[PDB]
């Protein structure tokens, strides 16, 4: 037939890429599910990322692995492999990881059949090489399209996971107690900082909006890790109102159990944004000149500032641009997020 047989199997899920790009691939993940109901399922991501996954409702054995060198690597591969195939006789390999360290990982598996996409010096050796579509659909749905690619009809899933355990929503709720955060207080959370310059909102414009809401009634959270501390002091420091500090300060378990507890989440392109969709929480998401289009809020309760919305409402309330804010995110408003921010938090 003009399918792949998926139900009934033993199947590996080769994925080694980051926070961002792994939360994206939990969709499809359900939707492999959904026509291999009965299949053996084991996922292989990268030991940092592994808290993402452990606790997953589609998935019957998670594999982790290290890295740092090109030797290091290699033996750790060659091994996870031994490692899977002394557990069961994989019938279906998928590589969704197209570069040369996870193709070769997927080909040393050496199942009956290999799919999915995988670098071109390993293409030869594979069963069909289903390639992913970087131009027509957002990253998670061009990973489900793999799975029609080998036929799968049923896609509909419904948007980005991390199952949370118990422990995690205790750490969670002790340090958010512990800064007298009550049950019913409404919180609204930030996770600004990353490695890119032009994705970084100056930092006393987060300052003000913050200082915004907490002047309300709401309170506030800043996300991050240790090396978004540098990125943060500057905020907090010329807030007039208390915010909670969260930075460097939660594993990524813990942090989703944290994210859960917000009413709302402001943030640039990074990561911690799909965390946050994945845990239900209402998304503000400063995109600069950048198109969310492939990597935005997946399937999500959300609200994109980019810059022609900002030259619109420009011109919209007479209001200009002056050119000191041209480059980079420095055309959105305090005004905009604020906006944006109330109208979420209302239709939630």
């Amino acid at each position: 037939s003009n399918a792949m047989e998926l139900d009934y199997k033993r199947i590996v899920v080769t994925f080694l890429m980051h926070l961002g790009d792994v939360i994206l691939t939990t969709p499809f993940l359900e939707v492999l599910r959904k026509a291999a109901p009965h299949s053996h399922i084991t996922y292989v991501i990268d030991e940092k990322l592994q808290q993402v996954m452990e606790y997953n409702p589609n998935i019957d054995e998670l594999i982790v692995v290290d890295k740092k060198g090109r030797h290091n690597s290699i033996s750790g591969l060659n091994e996870v492999a031994r490692e899977i195939n002394a557990k069961g006789k994989t019938d279906i390999v998928i590589n969704l990881h197209p570069n040369e360290r996870t193709s070769y990982l997927a080909w040393k598996i050496h199942a009956p059949i290999t799919t999915g996409m995988s670098h071109f010096l390993f293409r030869p050796f594979m069963t069909k090489y289903t390639r992913l579509d970087r131009k027509t659909r957002h990253a998670a749905d061009m990973y489900i399209n793999v799975l029609e690619q080998l036929g799968v009809t049923d896609t509909s899933n419904s948007g980005l996971h991390i199952e949370i355990c118990e422990e995690w929503r205790c750490q969670a709720q002790e340090f958010y107690s512990s800064h007298g955060l009550t049950d019913t207080d409404i919180l609204i959370g930030f996770n600004i900082g990353s490695a890119v310059p032009e994705k970084r909102w100056p930092a006393e414009r987060f300052a003000h909006v913050a200082d915004y809401f907490g002047r309300l009634g709401y309170k506030t959270v800043f996300f991050g890790g240790p090396m978004d501390l540098e990125m943060v002091q500057p905020v907090v420091e010329q807030m007039e109102t208390k915010p909670i500090v969260a930075t460097g300060k939660f594993q990524l378990g813990p942090l989703a159990a944290a994210m859960n507890r917000c009413n709302l989440l402001i943030t640039n392109d990074s990561g911690p944004m799909h965390v946050g969709i994945s845990q239900g929480v209402p998304i503000v998401a400063l995109y600069g000149p950048s198109n969310p289009f492939f990597y935005g809020p997946y399937q999500a309760h959300a609200i994109v500032l980019e810059t022609m919305d900002s030259y619109e409402i420009g011109k919209s309330m007479k209001k200009i641009i002056k050119e000191g804010n041209y480059k980079g995110l420095s055309v959105i408003s305090e005004e905009q997020v604020i906006k944006a921010a109330e109208t979420l938090l209302l239709e939630s």
